[PDB]
């Protein structure tokens, strides 16, 4: 039913009142999963409703980026300019825990540039 | 487009998105059309 829940938004790629069961169907969720929060994000694009499911997407993303920053254990250079990339990106632009969980990156990128 | 469809992916984009402008230079290196838009 939870995968099965992808296998009624792979028939919206495949009509109005159609689409009503995949309204909810991407509102089901973000109510309530990485590659089922990209592909079903890109099943409402192809009113202002449906941009409150992308930024469901974009921001546990950029959490599940900073598990992929989290597992840096690399050590490049480019990759470490583009860990500011990634970091200074939503400085600006944009969950109390991950907060805590961010300084760990920002140790131990500098860990890894001060072993490197 | 055959990446989209963790951070080294966009490593690629900026190598596209760099000399696309530089091609688009070519494009407006050949800009004998003389509009206002």
């Amino acid at each position: 039913m939870i995968a099965v829940k992808d296998i009624t938004d792979l028939n919206i790629q495949d009509l109005t009142s159609e689409v009503i069961n995949g309204d909810t169907t991407p509102s089901s969720a973000k109510f309530a999963s990485y590659i089922i929060n990209y592909n079903l994000s890109n099943i409402n694009l192809i009113k202002i409703l449906y941009r409150k499911g992308l930024i469901s997407k974009l921001d546990y993303e950029k959490y599940k980026r900073y598990c992929i920053i989290s597992r840096f254990k690399n050590n490049i250079l480019y990759f470490s300019t583009n860990y500011k990339d990634s970091q200074s990106l939503k400085i600006a632009i944009k969950i109390l825990e991950l907060p805590h969980d961010y300084i760990r990156k920002i140790d131990v990128l500098l860990t890894s540039i001060d072993s490197a």
